[PDB]
């Protein structure tokens, strides 16, 4: 069910107040939309404030940097708010938000974890696709450093396997900058 | 979910919306119902304004090389200068038309990944049909060469040795090799 | 792309027609719709059937070129991408001296495609019918290419590959269309 | 399949863009959902207009010989001609359908194909159940010759022999026959 | 898909038709088929209680209780409701085509009208067997003797005409007094 | 395909809820009983003293589902008519008994069945034994709103239940699931 | 299936009956099933061609050309073969079971006999059907011709009686003809 | 299976037959095969039928029942682990006074299951088929048991699961087999 | 299951029928089982060049090129091979039945000999689909000069005869030279 | 599977029984053969029986147990590897004091497993079989380690892991066999 | 196991030197072939072995495993065709014994180019390619050899399927004689 709101249904409504949800897996197809929400907010209004919703258990890696850039790109603030979960991707999304302006409710729930992929055939075919994916999450590595503050030491610690935080924990960690209490 | 916008009774859908801006998104692996689409846009915005550019956005993991002619040869037809702009992923053919841009106006964000390959294709039947497969699919990786030395400057040589296995570039890495003329740093 | 005209149809407006699949009876029934429906807003203005196509059905193909000929304006045809057996069959169609392909769009030529099950006299039948559609389909390109019908069979024996530039050497277009 | 604006602004598809000008596409095998849109728009065209001329294009593969029937007796119940025009393919009950349009009003183009052949079908059961199927589904050939004799001016004993396997005609054969009765020259 | 037509307002074919009181019954009987034709039967006495209804039917049959939602409506309804057959009538298609008003039930010359025994399955239990032949023997019980009423046909007769498949001409369906006449074509 | 009707567009169900009619026309599951419920509220809230009237014609479904209904057909304040076509079968037929008293009403060829709740359950002992007792409480909570509605004991509808039990509308009469059978005008 | 051993010679349970001249057919009759029972009863007649062999019958029937043959072999060779339904003998099975030396057809008291008419299939064209139905009918006038010999019941009554499936007990089975004797223990 | 023979031969060269799986047409084969063959060897002497099965083809059972009423030498049924449906019906087969149970065996009775699809004329022959079946199956435990006709029925509507002691007590066996 | 026979030897039952020359053609005809008869063929020729052969024949036929390897072997050893058809004999069993030694072909009194065109398939090219076609033409052509030898019956007829499925009782397949008696029971 | 007889059959000679399978009736068929077999052979001498088995079906399960209890010699249990389910109570069904377990043995014991569908009466009788079913288990458990049936009922309601030591003190077993 | 004469007719035939290859040819196939190739030679290295065909191809190497131990061993190795030799099958039968490769008289014989495929990377592709070219020149120049036909001329001819009649296969060169029935 997507109920209608002229007719708009409801998350076309949302946008109009630049509201952007990100409520799914991320993949190419989700990522050329949210991109296209960013941009023709900019161009409707390059300083008012826009607000990311996530709710994600992540996806894709690429697909993921195509928001982050477009995020860094443009000129307004892009605040971001964790309600459910932000996983994985997600989770790097939710702590690429304008400083300041991160935020997840009391009972979000974050996990950052290394990034998964695969590899078949020739012995040389898998190197290279091992030296991909380990360069992959260096890169991923550094800018969690440089948003949340924590050493890229840690962060590769810190995500070796799943780490699951509360909202309080990734406050405290810098994923997020404030836990929005009711 | 794809959202609309209305503007003042018009609905559109935001795609349609950047459109109208000039503004092309390549979001998909390529396949001849995209190339279709790419190229009806473009004939669009050149026959609603032939001299101002045009901008195509690319997140793409490749595909059809056919299909990708398409689009290539229709950027070069039209007579407005086609911005490409990589967004996340530009591989195989995607990384082939983020370097069919205009000449100065091809740009990759900073964590863009640009990849380039060799052309893959399959061939089943006699041993006749399957030298007529091959030598088609070499005759193609030729010319997806030549085009690439033209545009990149690199020599067919190295392009060659270069696309034997998977080779993943990073935006400044795709600068440097000619793929791309600058990386839009953020303000 | 869409305003609630998609691209298509906005194209549609401006008298070209996108052949942008595998030929099967819905696509051409589709295209047949369109070449009518423009011939009766107007029935002396060109109108442009782009082209990128791997073939499909022969009857569909011809159910296309048939009304390609029937129809009183003239039928540009562009290859772009690629144009392979019955979509290099309709790009060679198009009206004389208005057929085209972009430089890097890809042609190819070859013998018809089928299948026969059953009892012998079945088999026979049907081999029957698809040696005369392809005698049908050769005669016609030996016409609208100038090349004999005995190198016609010979060259489409086995999947033949053509750059634009063969194809037009070829007789298949009559120009490539430079930037 | 792409739309049509007619601006004053209303949107058609191709097919109701055609059906604006009396032109019915049966691009499709025959088969009950098909035969009841063929059928509906007939009904509405001789609603609309009860002298003008219909015009059906044919380019399908044949199917349901009751399918194909509901569109038949339609055609022959509605005041308007019904032209009959053959693009790409009539075969089994498509070639029906080209054969029952108003009379000298039935084409092909020139490279159409058409195809006549015997009705199929099956039964599987009891020995009394295929007894049955088997008395029906000769009945309906005898009723589907009949009436193609009628239409063609060949003998049924003819026909029969004609049908008994796939038997494919060019346009010129088919107006030699008496399936249609011009072939459309460009 | 079905075409659409515009006169300022735009229906699909069928809408189109219902305009004009016009039912086209043209698939399987199930649930949600019946809830669509009683809904339109419905909504036509109420737009006019007095003018009849238009009633087309191609049909396989399907679910009996399906069917009876149908008929029922029908029978409740203060218009007369017409049928007509093109293309087939079969099994609770064509106890459907009897059920329309007395001297307006038709069918086109080539349609088919098949009656037969309801069918049905039951697993489990040898005393859920029984329950369940038990009820498929009363339904077709109620089933013959409707159909006696609408035919004129005696109840035994109906019984030992339905045992098997029995195929009908139109002509034949009125001589059996399933309908009242064959639409011949002018 | 369901049709429009053009007053605005209105879907034909869309059309006969404007005249306070709710078809409830499929197996009760969550998505039907939501949509049942919303359309309950929506007519008290634009009338809340003119009856609703709501046909039935369903092989039953989802006890839960099921009194999702039944509680808003008690809460709101029109009465509720309920009539059956077709079928009412177990949760149906429940719904039907639901109805305000002495407007339940059956259609003449319409079938009542009613019988006990079916479910399952998989895993430890202890969690079989759970699953009895829950779905044994919900038979009871069942039958006891039934013997209320219907004036039957407890005793009566539990060994009534125990097997599918088939009745005619005017054995449901008879028993208390409605009130009337509604007879044509001849 | 058990082994048993007479000292040092294996047999598994059916082989050690063969021994004895009984055979059992146990299954559905396919082509694999009546091969196997036509060359266990011409090994039998060229063991001995004057000892009766014993057919025991739990069959729900199947192939009527696999029945034919196991048919037409009981009748060419030279032993008596009794007939035995133990569970049930339903369609060929039952067939079968008449088929058995006159006065040596049994059955035991709870088995089931089921005869009923030759069931098929025809698809392709209207011409192909047509034959396909002629073929069949013909089967079923074979079937009808020769279990009328069988069970001195007309043609006309074999042809009303196996409409549908019907049911006997094995009795009725005995005063329809299909059996002689039922083996009471 | 180990061998020494595989165990269940070498069990059958003591007149002990194990029915332990469900009952088919291939099971009742053996058995039945089996019983005859214990009979040629020796037409006095007892025989053992062991019983562990979930029960199965109402045909099947009745093939074995036959064949154990047919033959000269008493056969002795012993439940261990379960007999159901037909099982409990072979199980209370065997010869009086030498039918058991182990202490902590299951016995289960119910009434037969089938299906019917097709034609109402169809239907009622297979319901009528399956009522005469339960009719029979319910006339021969009345017989064994001593238990009525009316009874077994009214026990038999839904599955009842039934202790060693409590078989006995019904009358489907004469002794629990105390260790 | 295929029991055993104990003589100290043990044979199958196959394997004790081949001992006395006697070989079971008993399924559909492929490589596997051609190879199998013609190793048999073979294995009793060596055994006893002058001896007769006895080969049944229960089979729907199968791959014509099997049957010829056993056709081909069956004229080519020493020993007369008798056919003896049992049950059935089509396509290219019937075929094979009508190679046996002349004068020692038999059937059983009722069973079924089958006589049809050979069938197959070509996919692809239109070149590769005439080599096909061209290929199963040349193939019929040597099945139907071979039985024209055999039968005494023209060519032109076996072509007629064959053109669909052709069922024969065994007194027409005498009758028709497919086999010179059939073996009525003393 | 090894020759030597396959090496069950050379063991069994031995008078060795593995149970290395989850528990259905094939296996409890093969099982109480062997050991009516093993009686047959000796009355007096003991019979081993290795347990290495996730459990399986409870019925099949009875029919061992019961055969166990029936037959004159004792039988020893050894769990190897693990006795889980019904497995466990297998173990524990062992002569008194000739239970054993492997020191890195696991032993685990948890409420049976079933299910039901259909009407509401037909699922309740499904439920009272098997908590009837639950009841004689625990009851027999309670005789055979001297626990409490509410102990047993208590430590079965979820899987409950036991090492051979805390099996030994559960009196599930006798003695651990140290090497 | 067909029937017995444990042992079966294969068994009794390869007792007197016949080996029956009468199915597709795989390494499976192969490996008993050249098993009893070797075995037979072992039992006499002189006497004459006889090789059945009905076959309709299948591995080329397989059926060079059996070609080069047919050349390998000593024994002459007649060839029979009965039914059908198809591609590899065909190039086993034109492999016999030079004056002992026969054909019965409606067995039919069909020769065309070997059948393959290759997928992945344009060079991949190549590879493959250039492979089965190879193979193709190798048994065509063999056949060369058996046949007395030019390499030329078996190109041509094994362009498509090409079928052979029993007598055509011996004025090709593939068979010495039709064995006619007597």
């Amino acid at each position: 069910l997507i109920p209608t709101v002229r007719a708009y249904d409801i998350y076309s409504r949302l946008l109009k107040d630049r509201i952007i949800m990100l409520g799914s897996q991320i993949d190419d197809n989700v990522a050329n939309s949210i991109v296209s929400q960013l941009l023709f907010l900019q161009a409707q209004d390059s300083e008012k404030d826009i607000y990311l919703a996530i709710n994600s258990p992540g996806g894709s890696v690429t697909a993921g940097f195509a928001i982050y850039d477009t995020i860094q790109h443009i000129k307004p603030d892009v605040q971001t708010i964790c309600i459910g979960m932000a996983a994985s991707m997600g989770s790097f999304l939710l702590a690429a938000g304008a400083k300041g302006k991160r935020f997840a409710l009391p009972n979000a729930e974050v996990m950052i974890h290394q990034p998964l992929g695969g590899a078949q055939g020739q012995a040389t075919e898998i190197e290279i696709a091992a030296n991909h994916i380990l360069k992959t999450r260096e890169k991923l590595n550094r800018i969690l450093s440089e948003r949340t503050g924590q050493s890229i030491e840690k962060i590769q610690k810190d995500t070796d396997r799943d780490n699951f935080l509360t909202a309080e924990e990734a406050k405290e960690y810098g994923l997020i900058d404030e836990v929005m209490v009711p």
